[PDB]
Order: structure tokens, then sequence, then C-alpha cells
């Protein structure tokens, strides 16, 4: 009975861990997409055609 | 006759001993009922998921 109840809260605890992991993974994509945008536009700026104002 | 009456109060005697045995047992099941509740929520609070306020 102790083990059965302990497992009942154990799956709850791992559900909390899986929820925290995916919520950090949600902010993971927002960061990765922003980083990709900087890299893409850095190549755009690296071209010598545009002037300093651009 | 002495033995017969002595046994008669002896059945009453051991029945009283039985009665206090079950009264203690009645508080026994409730005592372990709280202890199981303590242990289960201690498992719940052992995660890093909850903060200090929880």
């Amino acid at each position: 009975n102790v083990q059965s109840r302990g497992l009942g809260v154990a799956v709850r605890n791992a559900n909390d861990g899986i929820s925290m992991a995916q919520t950090a993974e949600g902010a993971m994509k927002e960061t990765t997409n922003i980083l990709q945008r900087m890299r893409d536009l850095s190549l755009q700026s690296a071209n010598g055609s545009n002037s300093k104002a651009d």
C-alpha cells in the first residue's frame, strides 16, 4: 500500500519534471529561431555592396 | 463450584482484555493512516519542481 501510493505520486512528480522540461523546450525554439535570424542577416550585412548606413 | 464460577469471571476477564486490544487497534489504523499520508506528500514535496512557497 505504501509502494502503491508512492508510485501514484511518483508518476505525478515525473509529470512535473516532464512539464518543466518541455516548457524550457518551448523557450528553446524562440531562442533558436532568433539566433537563426541574426546569422542570416549577418551574412546579408557582410556583403560589400551596402554602405555604412545600411 | 469454585472453579465453575472462577471460569465464568475468567471469560469476562479475557473479553475485557480483548476489548482494550481492539480499542488500541482502532487508533492503530488511524495512526498509520496519517503516517501514509505524511509519507506520500513528502514524496510529492521532494521534487525540484515546486518552489519554496509550495
